[PDB]
């Protein structure tokens, strides 16, 4: 029901969108043809959590004119996360040289998509973002605030991306000016923590509760300090469980996990790494990073024997124990917001 | 001096950037250190025109100190969201097109320690850099909801200017995800002109004049019908000089080999010659274009010299010299300040 609003709205602004390109950008019906299949292709087929999220805080937070506009509004903020993501998976899956997303092959991976258009295609894409706020909302007393948090937020992603991708050697090596060469010096928690933080918190866990507030016009009526605090410990978590998953949950997974083999800084890389022996971090380094059947065996033991599995489970539960005692802190002030912050936590929490 | 300005503030922003990114962002020193030179190597050594014409126009509409003080700095920042903003557009370009120099310099995804996963990031950062220096500089002012929506309104332009450049290359009728890719199809005079239009003159010519009247809180002032005429007349105007010097300029007066038409572009000569060509000629040119064989380049350019494409270039100079006077004057009678600065901006065009 709010997925069937949400999909609808969806309509509303894929047609607005299209003909603003037509009418606007003197665009002919071939190419925004293409574009129309690059939206679809690109911004559906996943399980819209953080869209539907925004819908659900507003709702929380709720004469019909007033509901109706403020869950329509709610909906088209949906949509500017999900476009956003889809922006940077977009690029993202072409700066990986990754083969599939969800199933299909990805965007620049089409047969009649190249590299060189799909990069713009993701520019599109959050530039899109902007467009349908700036028509829906153009009216709104919150525009300005929404941009600049929604710019915030599109930055912080971005920043995130650097992290991830500097994770890879000596960061003392950086340099643009000289050749570059897999090394686990940049392997630390705090490292780590960082990456999940910048990357995937802020727009997956902050910025659609932020949303919800902003057009329910309830955002003063919270403690901002919390709820973020709220959004980083979630956000963290979210990775952390899925990095264990990865390594120790059977393909009841519903994939292979190919963490170790694709030689990612994960948490139980990083946790092992800062407590394991001499001799155990050798074998880890002489194994780790490496399709080879039994290198990657060898690292699942050192894992094992290591109890990494031990330390998650004593890490979720400090976790949940410090998200509950927030919860109620907002619940006191902020029960609608707090109830709905309590939904999003349970779509995440040991799934 | 407007150069000196201009420098100054590049520093002040470069320092706020790199420290909000210390002491929000949890950055480290080495990686700060990349981004430094990012911002440097990707913003700077350019001509910085974009940046400098939104202080002329500001200046030129100036007519205690504060104000003044104020209103130029303001312009000043304004100038650099343009210039990252094309920072940003020219990284991701260099990849798009596999380019192996600019500026004299190799291409920033070129460089030794720099790869193409975090290059296309790198560019990314750029445009959300002119974001995070206008929220700051411009929080208090009352015109920065409108700045921020007038600039994205750019931003989407030139990437849909990208697009009609990319989907240049063959009939867009064949134009289709779901099915592999091969033509000439697409060289037409409206398709040029509206890569043109959109690619680049916008953000080009329109937005730094606009970007000067609203820091000199003056918008309303100016008919911006004409002031829109004018900065695509100005725009198209640039390329297909551009376009023509390509080709019948010499390399010693040029200051390069001209490739146009080697790399196969939709150039402003190649749309005219294909329109008012005969059969036969147009049969000559497709079997000659865009190689790098020496004696195919010099057919085409011996095709393009027989269709007097310089007298129709001639004739279309001086056809767009006179459009665009007597659009300035219009301009000039409600708003002379505004109208100078934008005859300033024409002459910086309208040769070399
Ligand atoms: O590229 P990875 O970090 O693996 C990924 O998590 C995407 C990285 C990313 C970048 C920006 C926003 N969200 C995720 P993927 O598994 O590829 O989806
Ligand atoms: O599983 P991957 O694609 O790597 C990932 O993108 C999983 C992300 C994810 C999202 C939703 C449900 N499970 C995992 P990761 O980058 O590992 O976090
Ligand atoms: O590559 P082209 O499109 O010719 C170029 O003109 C790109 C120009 C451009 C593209 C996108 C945004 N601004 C300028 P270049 O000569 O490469 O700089
Ligand atoms: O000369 P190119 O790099 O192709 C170009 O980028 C011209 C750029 C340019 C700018 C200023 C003066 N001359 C040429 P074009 O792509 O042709 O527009
Ligand atoms: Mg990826
Ligand atoms: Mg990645
Ligand atoms: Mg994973
Ligand atoms: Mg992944
Ligand atoms: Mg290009
Ligand atoms: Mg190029
Ligand atoms: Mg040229
Ligand atoms: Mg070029």
């Amino acid at each position: 029901m709010p997925m069937q609003m949400f999909m609808q709205v969806y309509d509303e602004i894929q047609m607005f969108l299209l003909e603003e390109l037509e009418l606007k950008f003197d665009m002919d019906p071939n190419r925004v043809r293409y574009l129309r299949k690059m939206m679809d292709t690109t911004c559906l087929g996943g399980k819209y959590n953080r869209g539907l999220t925004v819908i659900d805080v507003a709702e929380s937070l709720l004469d019909g004119a007033r509901r109706k506009r403020v869950l329509h509004d709610a909906c088209v903020c949906g949509w500017m996360i999900e476009f956003l993501q889809a922006h940077y998976l977009v690029e993202d899956d072409i700066m990986d040289n990754s083969v599939t997303r969800r199933g299909k092959p990805c965007w620049y991976r089409h047969p009649d998509v190249t590299v060189q258009c799909a990069i713009n295609d993701g520019l599109l894409l959050k530039s899109w973002t902007h467009m349908m706020a700036m028509h829906f909302f153009a009216d709104r007393p919150f525009l300005q605030d929404l941009l600049c948090r929604f710019n915030r937020v599109d930055y912080t992603t971005a920043v995130g991306q650097l992290y991830d991708v500097t994770s890879m050697f000596d960061s003392n090596k950086l340099d643009p000016d000289v050749s570059q060469p897999t090394d686990f010096a940049e392997f630390t928690l705090s490292n780590y923590k960082r990456i999940v933080k910048y990357k995937t918190a802020y727009y997956t866990y902050l910025l659609p509760l932020v949303m919800g507030l902003i057009v329910s016009e309830a955002l003063p009526t919270v403690d901002m300090g919390v709820t973020e605090e709220l959004a980083m410990l979630m956000g963290e978590y979210f990775q952390v469980q899925d990095d264990v998953m990865d390594c120790f949950t059977p393909p009841r997974l519903g994939k292979v996990g190919t963490d170790i083999q694709d030689a990612k800084c994960s948490w139980l890389a990083v946790t092992f790494l800062a407590k394991a022996s001499s001799a155990q971090v050798a074998e880890f380094k002489a194994n780790y990073g490496s399709g080879d059947s039994e290198k990657v065996a060898t690292v699942r033991r050192l894992y094992e024997e290591a109890d990494l599995q031990g330390d998650y489970v004593a890490y979720e539960a400090a976790v949940a124990e410090q998200v509950k005692e927030l919860i109620e802190k907002l619940r006191l002030c902020s029960p609608g917001f707090a109830a709905s912050v309590e939904t999003l936590w349970g779509k995440t929490y040991k799934r």
